[PDB]
């Protein structure tokens, strides 16, 4: 019993990080194989940020210019390349602690564990949610660029995220492994305003289920709801619109438990309308969403 | 900027996880060097947790008996010892991924994470704190006995805990590697009720440091206190006193940020008497107490 933001064990992706540093700027890469991917903003000092012409920027910079360094030893760069906005630098040793890997990009809901980085060391790890306007709330100082959002399913971890800004509402923004940002923020030091955080709506569900299988039970009422109803609720308090993929989704965790998907939606209905009336659910007072159906069973029966 | 509820990389700790296997009885144990340590109720079965003599039922088990694996090979046990509530298994090979580590026993209100595990196995990981009444409030299912929690300092890693319970209330007790349970908690399956869960004061205060840190500031006000009057205050609202010893721990927090130790205690008396009023700080509609002031600096600072 008991639910906690738990993160991925961090072991296989700390294996994989580097320091990079280009110039005067030094960053987090992260190697796997023969490649080492980075920010491509690690050819910038901060005067270049405020408007950034990378294509010309990188034509001053050779191989020799990136210095990449694994613990305390240097990595050999032999090829230079930019992809979107991660830079791929191929150096001539495979990562002996490559772990099974692939490159997923993830949607908005989505959770992923994040390790920080500073220096090409991890300082920690935590649980994120891709917010449904494109940017996470994350936890980066200076030099965290680079550090790297994954899942981990058995032994294979689906890189996900690369932390490259943080915006100036404090929020942050990157891009997949792939160098493609999340939503339309920018890697320029620029007025990048961001939409509404909505509310992850399948999330706060899967999360009252995983509080009802704890214990936590005192939110369940005696109503039901439809999901036109529940969604002119949702769209009221700034919630995604529900679907029925979503209840799809939370087929498993309404099997366990018993309880339809639109009767836990009414109580969602009433916990909105009502507040939580100083009480509490599985240790908080707000409507928690960044656990996805898939973590609430994945906690719930200890996958390993 | 951001603040999050980070756990330490658990790379060094994942390996040292194996699984223990007596009977029908299976757990997880942490080698380092050539010793396993595991709870000592892997020689019970679920019918002998009621009543345990565990001298009794370790006679009747050689080193044969304790199966041990890590990843998928086999350790050949040469001798076995029960040390407290803990068993540790002597094996004939040094963990080739045993880290720098020391065994400490922690005081309440301190943190560390925990990697939960299963058959030797790691699921996740996520930052705790001490109780102070001596439970965690942890996410363990069955088989999760013997995941550690730890704190690292560089390289070195601090085991603290070794998960044995869980009490009827869903709350969480273990020892410290030398096997002495936290509190007064005993490896039985019997009636053992927690005394009060009181608030973490030190660390609430610690956390609304890392709050001004990071731009959420409405709760700051206009009043002062003093320790007599302020802990007036604790006691009514079942928050630990506060001393001038946590008075000194936060004084790097209060020099970075000029906010005093009593007027940020004032800030604190004014949110326990009246509320958020529906508002939050760092993400959170309730006060957080699992930072203690040494947690705010790390993070705060990228400590790694
Ligand atoms: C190194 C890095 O990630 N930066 C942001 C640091 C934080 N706090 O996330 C760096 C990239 C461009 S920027 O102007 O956002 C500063
Ligand atoms: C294996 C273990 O840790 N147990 C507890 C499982 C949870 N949920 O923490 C196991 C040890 C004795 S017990 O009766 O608490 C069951």
């Amino acid at each position: 019993s008991g639910f906690r933001k738990m993160a991925f064990p961090s072991g296989k992706v700390e294996g994989c990080m580097v320091q990079v540093t280009c110039g005067t700027t030094t960053l987090n890469g992260l190697w796997l194989d023969d490649v080492v991917y980075c920010p491509r903003h690690v050819i910038c000092t901060s005067e270049d940020m405020l408007n950034p012409n990378y294509e010309d920027l990188l034509i001053r910079k050779s191989n020799h210019n990136f210095l990449v360094q694994a613990g305390n030893v240097q990595l050999r760069v032999i090829g230079h390349s930019m992809q979107n906005c991660v830079l791929k630098l191929k150096v001539d040793t495979a990562n002996p602690k490559t772990p099974k890997y692939k490159f997923v990009r993830i949607q908005p809901g989505q959770t992923f564990s994040v390790l920080a980085c500073y220096n090409g060391s991890p300082s920690g790890v935590y649980q994120c949610a891709m917010r449904p306007n494109f940017t996470i709330k994350g936890s980066f100082l200076n030099g965290s660029c680079g550090s790297v959002g994954f899942n981990i399913d058995y032994d294979c971890v689906s890189f996900c995220y690369m932390h490259h800004m943080e915006l100036p509402t404090g929020v942050h923004a990157g891009t997949d492994l792939e160098g493609n940002f999340y939503g339309p923020f920018v890697d320029r030091q620029t007025a990048q305003a961001a939409g509404t955080d909505t509310t992850i709506t399948v999330n706060v569900l899967a999360w009252l289920y995983a509080a009802v299988i704890n214990g936590d039970r005192w939110f369940l009422n005696r109503f039901t709801t439809t999901l036109n109803d529940f969604n002119l609720v949702a769209m009221k308090y700034n919630y995604e619109p529900l679907t029925q993929d979503h209840v799809d989704i939370l087929g498993p965790l309404s099997a366990q438990t018993g309880i339809a998907v639109l009767d836990m939606c009414a109580s969602l209905k009433e916990l909105l309308q009502n507040g939580m009336n100083g009480r509490t659910i599985l240790g908080s007072a707000l409507l928690e969403d960044e656990f996805t159906p898939f973590d609430v069973v994945r906690q719930c029966s200890g996958v390993t």
